């Protein structure tokens, strides 16, 4: 319906403002762009499903979130990613980690603060009913 679609494209415009304000936090500068295989170049070798702050702008606007759920899979994906790939003692895997883990647990505040739950339920239930 007209009513459902007005509901994802607020879910959408709410997507965009998140994904903006982490995406400027200099914290998370590495996050911002998939990992250049000229640079690493076993990335893509290693990690099955890369994400990252552009291509999680690319599936918002190719209407691929349909809940804050969906949305929240693919942060999660960065972090773990981060995670998986930098596992080591060293300062430079720590560093790229804790910046992981911030930006995970930033995006998860930011949603618990700023979305209505019934504003997600309404995303679930459309959802669902598809
Ligand atoms: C150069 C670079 C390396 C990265 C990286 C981003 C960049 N830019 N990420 C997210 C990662 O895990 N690694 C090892
Ligand atoms: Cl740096
Ligand atoms: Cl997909
Ligand atoms: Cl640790
Ligand atoms: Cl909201």
């Amino acid at each position: 319906s007209m009513q459902e679609e007005d509901t994802f494209r607020e879910l959408r415009i709410f997507l965009r403002n998140v994904t903006h304000r982490l995406a400027i936090d200099k914290r998370f500068r590495v996050f911002t762009k998939p990992v250049d295989p000229d640079e690493v170049p076993d990335y893509v070798t290693v990690i099955k499903q890369p994400m990252d702050l552009s291509s999680v702008i690319s599936k918002i606007d190719l209407h691929k979130y349909l809940t804050v759920k969906d949305y929240l899979r693919d942060i999660d994906l960065i972090c773990s990613n981060a995670l998986e790939y930098n596992p080591d003692r060293d300062p430079g895997d720590r560093l790229i980690r804790h910046r992981a883990c911030a930006l995970r647990d930033t995006a998860y505040a930011i949603i618990k603060e700023e979305l209505d739950e019934d504003f997600e339920q309404l995303c679930e239930e459309i959802q669902e009913s598809r």
